[PDB]
């Protein structure tokens, strides 16, 4: 009777490299380019805000919508090409083990909700997850607690009995702010010290290790 709230990019789905590459493809389509470090700094964060920051324009600039739509096309094609291969090894099996032990599972992603659901459907996450929320599901996205509180409500589990698993500082900040335990993972966008400094209770180095941490309590 406990909840596990999982980030998508860099936690369940091995997408950081594809996100960086497709971001670059989209900027090239828009006739431009930015530093590698700038792109890397955005990986896994909300997409329109990230693209606006890389282009150096207001988020409401029409160039942002153009870039976001092009990104959606390219990323959607990538996800259809990958299917379940989009996920890190052990993810579906791990989620099944958590379900078997009586945990209710949710996704909380900085992707928009429609994209999150489509990815869940193409990878097989959909049959494991009770609730899916994205950046547009709530007024205040990561690092605010709201998304985690919203999915906890969806699960019917009080925040106190939920754990957040993610690879980003925003996930750790979201979980801590929501009054939840946080398991950071080091195989995504963040190193372990940064996650500990952001409030992770522990940091593990693989998804199966995160599952073991939850199962053993
Ligand atoms: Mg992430």
């Amino acid at each position: 009777d406990r909840g596990v709230i999982l980030d998508l990019d860099g936690t369940l789905a091995d997408t950081p490299a594809a996100i960086a590459t497709i971001t670059a493809e989209v900027l090239a389509a828009m006739g431009t380019a930015v530093s590698r470090g700038a792109i890397l700094s955005t990986v896994g964060r909300p997409l329109p805000a990230s693209l606006a920051g890389l282009l150096g324009v207001p988020v409401e600039d029409p160039r942002v919508a153009e870039a976001t739509e092009e990104y959606g096309r390219r990323f959607g094609a990538h996800v259809r090409a990958a299917g379940p291969r989009l996920l890190y090894p052990g993810v579906l099996e791990g989620l099944d083990r958590l379900s078997a032990a009586g945990f209710r599972l949710a996704m909380a992603t900085s992707k928009v909700e429609k994209a999150a659901r489509a990815i869940a459907e193409l990878t097989g996450l959909d049959t494991r997850l009770t609730v899916i929320a994205g950046d547009d599901s709530v007024e205040r996205g990561k690092p605010h607690p709201d998304m985690a509180l919203h999915v906890a409500r969806g699960l019917g589990i009080p925040p106190e009995r939920c754990v957040v698993i993610g690879d980003g500082v925003p996930d750790a900040e979201m979980g801590r702010a929501a009054g939840m335990t946080v398991i950071g993972v080091s195989y995504g966008v963040s190193g372990p010290d940064e996650l500990m400094r952001a409030g992770a209770d522990t940091v593990v180095d693989s998804f199966p290790a995160a599952v073991t941490a939850v199962l053993d309590g």
